């Protein structure tokens, strides 16, 4: 279709946009005037804290991308204004680079904008094929993930020279001058899109499955699953009242999580009584995706760990030796460098052999496994972390080790989750499916933020400075360990689940 090259343009200058800002955050901010904190710990807290209060916006946003386009506006407008608000948020960055307010509000505009066409950019690209041909968008999806990787490569490898070399207005500018050419680029292609109606009002689909299986009366019983439900409301309620202690990110946040969980197993407790209202197939496909919500659930700790290279993983390569040519932002490269790489291993080499010796990879081996090799990755930068704490200089090529089993580990879980998840949830609810997926970074994100608020208190900071590691170092150990136990409590509820595939073939459009 003629229409496709200005999606393809847009989704190229977006994602290395959105790669060539977010990779230099953490880098830029620990030497800016931007930070509050003094001492250097609390710096790097600090830096943390917005880098991961960021992701968790651009995360969570695509719940409202999603509603605005699917209830009142339709794809193209909603991605039109979503982007316009993002071009903003960039030029936010330039106005206001010496202003805590101004960069904030916009990194906040950039995260609502990014967050926003997220769950929106996809299935637009699928919509300008006509429905006889909807298999063919699959060579397009191809195309996304040559360009997310060789943009998150290229953005990594060049933005973080312009930082160091050319100054913040050149390393923020550059991604906000290529936004302006992606919203450009997609407003050219305007009067070619395919713009389909508002998807119709399911009467069997997930919301009015959870309304009827909530609402639903039964004999000599009444409404425990409600009742739950009501008390994750007020208890999410409540969170928003530990804004001066906690801060209003995590507040919501923590509120997100109570009510995901409370309407969630208040669902699961009554979802039998919707059995009569709906046609089965609808009341079992919502008893999947809630088996979906556990599986995911139990994923939080791997993009908690995955993110942090983006923060954590910086701040240790800063204090490492290198070239005076080379800056720590471009050990992120080895990212989309390892996914290129390990995709077609795992799937030529790998998998095939596993396969042959007897040992079955499967979907949910594939997920404990990867969530394992993110704790191993965690090990071998804690590992590094306690030499160049001892006075052992460490050269930044020491960082390769952990970001080829993190990157192992991605390829076994994240790679693995989306693809498990539509195998098992019915077809037609696969846009809930993707807005829990997109939760589960949200959700990894604050695990994160709360980590920083744990080792900012003053007897933990005894416990950390009695242990003889420093702080990056014992909270390096504290996510290998975190992760370890997710892997533990992700194989356990791995090992009694029932596989029931939907046998509708789907992808390679993961990240
Ligand atoms: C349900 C969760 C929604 C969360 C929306 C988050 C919107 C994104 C914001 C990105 C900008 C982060 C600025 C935070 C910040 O710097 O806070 C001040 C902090 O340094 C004090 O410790
Ligand atoms: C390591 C962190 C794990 C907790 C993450 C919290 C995110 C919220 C998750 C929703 C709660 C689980 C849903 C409960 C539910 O429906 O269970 C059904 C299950 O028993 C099926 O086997
Ligand atoms: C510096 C290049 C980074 C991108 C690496 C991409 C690796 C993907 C290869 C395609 C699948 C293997 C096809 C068979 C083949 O010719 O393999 C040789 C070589 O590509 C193996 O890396
Ligand atoms: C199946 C894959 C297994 C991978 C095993 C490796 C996992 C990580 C182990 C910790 C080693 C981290 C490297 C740090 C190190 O060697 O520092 C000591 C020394 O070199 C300092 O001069
Ligand atoms: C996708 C490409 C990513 C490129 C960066 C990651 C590879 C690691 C680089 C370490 C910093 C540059 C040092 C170059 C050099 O002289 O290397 C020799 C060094 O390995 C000896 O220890
Ligand atoms: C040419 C093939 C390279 C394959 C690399 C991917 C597999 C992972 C290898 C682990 C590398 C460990 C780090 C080695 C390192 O930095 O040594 C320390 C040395 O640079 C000190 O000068
Ligand atoms: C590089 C040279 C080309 C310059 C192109 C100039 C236009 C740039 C960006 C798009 C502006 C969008 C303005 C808002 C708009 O059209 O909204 C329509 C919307 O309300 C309904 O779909
Ligand atoms: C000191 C500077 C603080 C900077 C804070 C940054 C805030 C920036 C952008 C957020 C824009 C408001 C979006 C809120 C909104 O309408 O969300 C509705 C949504 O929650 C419904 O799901
Ligand atoms: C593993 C290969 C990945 C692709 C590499 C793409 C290269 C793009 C950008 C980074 C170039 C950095 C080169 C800087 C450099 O070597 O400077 C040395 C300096 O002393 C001048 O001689
Ligand atoms: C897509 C962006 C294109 C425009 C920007 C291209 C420039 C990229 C990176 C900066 C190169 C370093 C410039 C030379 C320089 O100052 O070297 C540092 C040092 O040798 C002198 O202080
Ligand atoms: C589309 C990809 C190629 C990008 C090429 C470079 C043009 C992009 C952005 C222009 C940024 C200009 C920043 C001007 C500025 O404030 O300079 C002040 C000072 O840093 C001068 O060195
Ligand atoms: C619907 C989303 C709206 C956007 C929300 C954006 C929130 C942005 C910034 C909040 C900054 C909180 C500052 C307070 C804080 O965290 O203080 C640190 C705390 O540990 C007390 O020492
Ligand atoms: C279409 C996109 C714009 C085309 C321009 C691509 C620019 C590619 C690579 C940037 C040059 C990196 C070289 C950096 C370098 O060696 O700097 C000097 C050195 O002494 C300090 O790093
Ligand atoms: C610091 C906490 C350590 C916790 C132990 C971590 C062990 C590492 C990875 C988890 C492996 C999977 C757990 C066992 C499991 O579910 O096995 C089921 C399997 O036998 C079915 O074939
Ligand atoms: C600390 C070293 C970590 C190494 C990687 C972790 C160990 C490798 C594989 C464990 C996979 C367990 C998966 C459990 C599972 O899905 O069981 C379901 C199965 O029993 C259904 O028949």
């Amino acid at each position: 279709p003629r229409q496709i090259p200005f999606i393809i343009g847009n989704e190229a200058c977006e994602r290395f946009s959105f790669y060539g800002m977010r990779n230099i955050l953490v880098q830029f901010l620990i030497t800016s005037l931007l930070l509050q904190e003094v001492g250097a710990p609390e710096r790097d807290a600090e830096a943390k804290h917005i880098l991961h209060s960021f992701m968790i916006g651009v995360f969570f946003f695509p719940l409202l991308g999603g509603w605005l386009a699917d209830r009142f506006f339709g794809k193209y407008t909603t991605i039109i204004w979503f982007s316009l608000i993002y071009c903003a948020g960039h030029a936010c960055l330039a106005l206001f680079e010496d202003s805590r307010s101004g960069f904030f509000v916009g990194l906040g505009l950039i995260a609502f904008g990014a967050g926003g066409i997220k769950p929106l950019v996809a299935s637009f690209m699928v919509d300008q094929f006509d429905q006889s041909n909807k298999h063919r968008a699959k060579v397009v999806f191809d195309a996304f993930y040559w360009i997310i990787n060789f943009g998150s490569l290229f953005a990594s490898l060049l933005i973080p020279l312009a930082l160091k070399h050319l100054g913040p207005s050149w390393a923020f500018g550059i991604p906000g001058i290529l936004m302006f050419i992606a919203t450009a680029v997609f407003w050219l292609g305007r009067k070619r899109y395919v713009r389909v109606p508002l998807p119709p009002k399911d009467p069997h689909g997930f919301g009015a499955v959870v309304r009827s299986a909530l609402l639903a009366h039964a004999p000599g019983q009444g409404r425990p699953g409600l009742a739950l439900a009501a008390i994750s409301v007020l208890l999410a309620l409540a969170c928003l009242g530990l804004t001066e202690q906690l801060g209003l990110v995590i507040c919501l946040c923590m509120a997100l999580v109570l009510l995901l969980a409370g309407i969630g197993g208040g669902t699961w407790w009554q979802l039998e009584r919707a059995r009569g209202t709906h046609p089965d197939a609808a009341v079992d496909g919502v008893r999947a995706l809630l088996r979906v919500l556990v599986i995911f659930a139990l994923v939080t700790p791997f993009f908690s760990l995955f993110d942090q290279k983006a923060s954590t993983w910086v701040l240790q390569g800063r204090e490492m030796r290198m070239p005076a040519w080379f800056t720590a932002s471009q050990m992120q490269a080895l990212n989309p460098l390892l996914v290129m790489l390990l995709i077609p291993f795992n799937n030529l080499v790998l998998y095939p052999l596993l396969r042959r010796l007897g040992w079955e990879p499967t979907s949910l081996r594939r997920m404990t496994s990867g969530i394992a090799f993110s704790g191993v990755a965690w090990i071998a930068v804690g590992a590094i972390q306690v030499a160049m704490d001892g006075g052992e200089p460490m050269h930044i090529a020491w960082q390769i080790l952990p970001y080829a089993l993190l990157t192992f580990g991605e390829v076994l879980v994240s790679a693995t989750g989306i693809e498990f998840a539509y195998s098992q949830a019915p077809p037609s609810m696969k846009g809930v499916v993707m807005s829990f997926w997109y939760l589960t970074t949200t959700v990894g994100n604050l695990w994160v933020l709360l980590s920083n608020v744990a080792v900012r208190n003053a007897t933990v900071t005894s416990h950390i400075a009695d242990t003889g590691l420093s702080e990056a170092a014992f909270l390096m150990f504290f996510f290998a360990a975190f992760a370890f136990l997710a892997a533990l409590a992700f194989g356990l509820y791995a090992r009694r689940y029932r596989m029931v595939d939907n046998y509708r073939p789907a992808n390679l459009y993961f990240q």
